């Protein structure tokens, strides 16, 4: 609804990947949306991320929202 954050699309390289604390280390390329140049960051998995199976090195494809401090990534997927 009307105050919760928007629906953010990216790609980008993982560097590093923890599901038990939750934690992807995406390297991702500029996103215009929020005024983001190439950039590492810490993205944070939830329990409704829609995920595939992701892997360190992997190029990956993702969308998240912006919720306070945390990245929270709606899905993400390999990519070419
Ligand atoms: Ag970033």
């Amino acid at each position: 609804m009307e105050a919760q954050p928007q629906v953010i699309s990216a790609t980008g390289v993982v560097k590093g990947i923890d599901l038990e604390s939750k934690k992807i280390t995406i390297h991702h390329d500029p996103i215009a949306a929020v005024n983001w140049p190439e950039m590492t960051m810490r993205f944070t998995i939830t329990p409704q991320t829609k995920m595939s199976e992701i892997k360190t090195g992997d190029k990956v494809a993702f969308n998240f929202v912006q919720q306070g401090n945390l990245s929270l990534l709606q899905d993400i997927k390999v990519s070419q």
